[PDB]
DNA sequence: CGGCATACG
DNA sequence: GCCG
């Protein structure tokens, strides 16, 4: 089992779901307390289990697996022996964890804002609604729409949305294309949002595109919230429903076609997969990877890529299709 | 021990 | 919390 998640296939569904879920609770809790290192280790240990070909049934099966030391092994040992890990259950019921989860789940609220509100004594969404002078417009939108944004987006919802984005993109710039990215591209059946990547086959034609797209969607009454030159938008869309509608988070990204493979790779995730791939690139290959390109800092050159396959080849990694990037 | 992904809004 |  290789040490980096980008070196092994990780499918969406697997054989150690309960064990990985428990480790991910500890990872999430570590993040809420500011310990990015502990978050990463628990995430990485969880992802190792997702990559295994069969269920872990005995503690000896952890021997030799990367990212399993005393603490993560103890968690698995307790789950195997008693079906529950006391540390995990203590986190689950804790007021700190439940409130930090509630607050950070809001669009526009991160760990630092959540933590400050927690220390001020706030605990519930109505606590926040009862003090709106403390909220940004973005947080106000996140809170107004919180109930709809807490409802999973379905694959049926994605198709209807891609059509309306394509319509607006077509008027804004004929020939521009719309690609579904994020978790739905990895095969998820549900999501917290819908992620799209937009480009045009003629380098440079994509400049200035996203304002033209957003104004056109806004004119059609489909935009419940957006931030407004720019190339990423984080929006809330009005999506039709039987006899009504619901609010859905939609992310739009524009990239020049020269950068499209890097932007596609970077937007397809998973989040852990991309962190691990970028860590691998820098630490093992000495190359700097981001959503725009791959930089050789010794030669001071960028690697031209025509496909995601090119990027995996230039990093010396076996190609993984999106469905196997569910780290 | 140091390191832990990345840049735009 | 774990790796090198
Ligand atoms: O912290 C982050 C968040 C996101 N991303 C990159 O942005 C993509 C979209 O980020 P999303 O937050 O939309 O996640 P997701 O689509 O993978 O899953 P859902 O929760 O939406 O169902 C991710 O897949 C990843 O590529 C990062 O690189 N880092
Ligand atoms: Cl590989
Ligand atoms: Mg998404
Ligand atoms: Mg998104
Ligand atoms: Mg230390
Ligand atoms: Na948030």
């Amino acid at each position: 089992m290789p040490a980096y998640a980008c070196q092994r296939p990780t499918p969406l569904t697997h054989h150690n779901t309960g064990l990985s879920e428990a480790l991910e609770i500890l990872a999430e809790a570590a993040g809420f307390e500011g310990s990015e290192g502990r978050l990463l280790t628990f995430c990485r240990a969880a992802s190792v289990l997702k990559a295994l070909p069969s269920p872990v049934t005995t503690l000896s099966q952890l021997q030799g697996l990367p990212h399993f030391g005393e603490h993560s092994s103890r968690v698995v040992q307790e789950l195997l022996e008693h079906g529950v890990c006391e540390e995990v259950e203590r986190v689950r019921r804790s007021e700190r964890y439940q409130t930090m989860k509630l607050f950070t789940q809001i669009f526009g609220v991160g760990v630092k804002t959540a933590d400050r509100w927690y220390r001020e004594g706030l605990r519930t969404l109505d606590d926040l609604r009862e003090q709106p002078q403390k909220l940004t417009q973005q947080q106000k939108a996140g809170l107004q729409h919180h109930q709809d944004l807490s409802t999973p987006v379905l694959r049926s919802d994605v198709d209807a949305l891609q059509q309306v984005v394509e319509e607006a993109v077509g008027q804004a710039l004929p020939g521009a294309t719309v690609t579904l990215t994020g978790g739905f591209r990895r095969g998820k059946l549900q999501g917290h949002d819908v992620d799209f990547l937009i480009t045009h086959p003629k380098e440079g034609q994509e400049a200035g595109l996203l304002p033209r797209v957003m104004c056109r969607l806004q004119d059609q009454g489909l935009i419940l919230y957006h931030q407004h030159a720019f190339e990423r938008s984080f929006c809330i869309f009005r999506l039709p429903q039987p006899g009504s509608w619901k609010a859905v988070r939609v992310d739009l990204v524009v990239a020049p076609v020269s950068q499209f493979p890097f932007a596609l790779l970077g937007a397809t995730g998973s989040k852990l997969f991309q962190r691990e791939l970028r860590r691998f690139s820098r630490k093992e290959k000495g190359l700097w990877l981001n959503s725009h390109g791959l930089f050789d800092p010794e030669q001071k050159t960028f690697f031209q890529a025509a496909s995601e396959e090119d990027i995996f080849r230039h990093l010396g990694l076996e190609y993984l299709p999106p469905e196997q990037r569910n780290a």
